[PDB]
């Protein structure tokens, strides 16, 4: 489980990316594609999109963004407690998206990466520790519920 105190680190810096959700949401699902190209792939939405520019000008890549953030900060103000939440985004993402638990991973280490970049006072070493617990706490759960369902391992 995370310590209070790391979840007051994991909260802090994700009021700041309340700020920008929707550039936010940008860099990561553009890291994300750059990074492992095989998860633009799962998007019959994005799959035409093939430079950094072309991503960087879709208006509905910013959306899905958006979408993505919504959904997983719902999740963290949780702060484990997520169970009503999380359920339904395991039972799309085993069932209708097929969605790898090692992509969940890449998206992961992409949000990492971009608070990093955007937010280096508030997200030193153990700011980052914290939310690398948070991601890893989210990525067992649904792990739990595709291993239920009967998906990918
Ligand atoms: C932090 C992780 C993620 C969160 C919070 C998340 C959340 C969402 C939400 C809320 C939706 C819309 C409702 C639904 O279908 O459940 C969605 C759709 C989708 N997600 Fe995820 N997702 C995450 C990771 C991923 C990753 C890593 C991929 C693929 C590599 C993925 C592929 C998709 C696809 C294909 C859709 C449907 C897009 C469309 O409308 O065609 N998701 N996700």
């Amino acid at each position: 489980v995370l310590s209070e105190g790391e979840w007051q680190l994991v909260l802090h810096v994700w009021a700041k990316v309340e700020a920008d959700v929707a550039g936010h949401g940008q860099d990561i699902l553009i890291r994300l594609f750059k990074s492992h190209p095989e998860t633009l792939e799962k998007f019959d939405r994005f799959k035409h999109l093939k430079t950094e520019a072309e991503m960087k000008a879709s208006e509905d890549l910013k959306k899905h963004g958006v979408t993505v953030l919504t959904a997983l900060g719902a999740i963290l103000k949780k702060k484990g407690h997520h169970e009503a939440e999380l359920k339904p985004l395991a039972q799309s993402h085993a069932t209708k998206h097929k969605i790898p638990i090692k992509y969940l991973e890449f998206i992961s280490e992409a949000i990492i990466h971009v608070l990093h970049s955007r937010h280096p006072g508030d997200f030193g070493a153990d700011a980052q520790g914290a939310m690398n617990k948070a991601l890893e706490l989210f990525r067992k759960d649904i792990a739990a519920k595709y291993k239920e369902l009967g998906y990918q391992g």
